[PDB]
């Protein structure tokens, strides 16, 4: 169903959250090494859940689903702000600029939090 490839994509994305969380303590730490692994890890990760979301979104257009289109498009978008940030942070590593990287994990955190309250509507709209 949507329904189960939507609850496939919203796994991955806590499997984001997750490494995010890991990273975030390795970054304190100052662990490079393993920040960098981390950062590649969720790249990959973040990749898989876009083309997850797009596939949703197109079938919920072929099903005409316009509700959930509508509240996946607003998904969508909000992804893409979460995902220009963390290409900020990826660039502030390669960069060693610790000052950006902190303040750029701290936005994509809330970017994050934020979109917490539609992931749920979409759920129950598909």
């Amino acid at each position: 169903s949507v329904k189960s490839e939507y609850a496939e994509a919203a796994a991955v994305g806590q499997e984001a959250v997750a490494v995010f969380n890991t990273m975030k303590a390795a970054f304190q730490n100052g662990d490079k090494e393993a920040v960098a692994q981390y950062l590649a890890r969720l790249a990959s990760l973040y990749t898989r859940a876009e083309e997850l979301l797009n596939r949703i979104l197109e079938k919920a257009r072929r099903e005409g689903n316009k509700e959930a289109v509508t509240l996946m498009n607003e998904f969508t978008a909000t992804f893409q702000t979460g995902k220009s940030i963390f290409n900020a942070m990826v660039a502030a590593f390669k960069n060693g600029d610790d000052d950006s990287f902190e303040s750029y994990l701290q936005a994509l955190e809330k970017v994050t939090a934020k979109g917490e309250t539609l992931a749920d509507q979409i759920a129950k709209a598909l």
